């Protein structure tokens, strides 16, 4: 069909409501409004010469993975036997030429005034640059931001449960590995249904949501297969990676490439127990919860996480900790 407009994705009413909201080395995020409901389109620079942000585009090659990774982890909403919402979902994902729209550096400018921004302005595009543009259903906000806005431990529990859940039913049907699931991938919003489901190989459980409703965003690194046909990142080369400092994620990308040995196509559904360790670790350490921890149900539920952060690398995969461990029994 050959790329299209901008404006096919953002027709004017679209693209004067759009507002951004979040950023990284990939490109930009912004909000619009469509019937009432926030949208969230994440636009991302494919195929040309300039570097944008630090780094060099995307080939088409190179960024088909996470288009692929994010339509089949979003029609899990809609399957039978492996079946969960717990993915962002995938309105549509288009090819894009054109320059930068005026109105959307509009946006990016009012940003940059009052968030700031790491990102060079993306006024230097030419009428032929590539984009790939990536229309999320809106997810909430990641738990970085809401370290401070969390209710209470039970909230954390039914966090860290939603993604076990989440993370198990995709082993289950993709043998999937997120492989960079930080707390910045972790979006929360509202919700008013007490108990969420989903079915794994079969059987449907239900979990308590309490308030909110967990969406797993961003699968440049993750992996995944369908019919023994395997779709991942391979970073066997990357020296970075593996170099970091100063927060136990930058441990996680070392410690899986240990469990894989530097082995980016297998399967090692380890990866994800090594996530959910980071965000079981961040959950007890880095949240300032709302209310205090004064009830004996309440100090139950703490002793339970931490049992959870001191057994859980003991387990062999998300399915596993999710059909197994204690916390969820
Ligand atoms: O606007 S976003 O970029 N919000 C998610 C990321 N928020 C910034 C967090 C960055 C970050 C990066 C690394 C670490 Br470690 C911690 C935070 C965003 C991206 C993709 C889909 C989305 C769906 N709904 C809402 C927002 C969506
Ligand atoms: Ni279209």
């Amino acid at each position: 069909k050959g790329p299209v407009p901008f404006s096919h994705c953002l027709p004017t009413e679209k693209l004067q409501r759009c507002e951004k909201i979040g950023e990284g080395v990939f490109g930009e995020v912004f909000q619009t409004i469509a019937d009432h409901t926030p949208v969230a389109i994440k636009i991302i620079a494919i195929e040309g010469p300039d570097l944008v942000n630090g780094s060099h585009q995307k080939t088409f090659e190179e960024i088909l993975p996470e288009i692929i990774i994010s339509k089949e982890l979003s029609l899990l909403s809609g399957e039978v036997c492996n079946r969960t919402e717990g993915f962002i979902g995938l309105n549509s994902v288009h090819c894009v030429q054109g320059s930068y729209p005026p109105l959307l550096l509009k946006a990016w400018d009012h940003y940059n005034s009052t968030k700031g921004s790491a990102n060079d302005r993306p006024d230097f595009f030419k009428d032929d640059q590539l984009f790939i543009v990536l229309e999320f259903e809106f997810g909430g906000i990641d738990l970085e931001q809401m370290r401070t806005k969390l209710s209470s431990l039970a909230t954390a529990k039914s966090i860290l449960h939603q993604l076990t859940a989440s993370l198990a039913v995709a082993e289950a049907s993709l043998r999937f590995e997120h492989r960079d699931l930080h707390w910045g991938n972790v979006l929360l919003k509202k919700t008013s249904l007490k108990k969420l489901h989903y079915t794994l190989n079969g059987k449907s459980s239900t979990i308590p949501s309490c308030g909110l409703q967990v969406s797993i965003i961003d699968y440049t690194l993750s992996r995944l297969e369908r019919d023994g046909i395997v779709v991942f990142c391979d970073v066997s080369m990357d020296e970075d990676l593996f170099t970091g400092d100063g927060d136990y994620q930058f441990d996680i990308y070392r410690l899986m490439k240990k469990e894989n040995n530097n082995r980016w196509g297998e399967y090692h559904p380890y990866s994800n127990v090594l996530w959910l360790h980071y965000l079981t670790d961040k959950m007890l350490k880095q949240m300032t919860f709302k209310t205090k921890c004064n009830t004996p149900a309440m100090k139950q539920i703490k002793r339970k996480i931490q049992e959870f952060h001191r057994t859980m690398l003991n387990f062999s995969s998300a399915t596993d900790l999710l059909c197994q461990h204690s916390l969820f029994k």
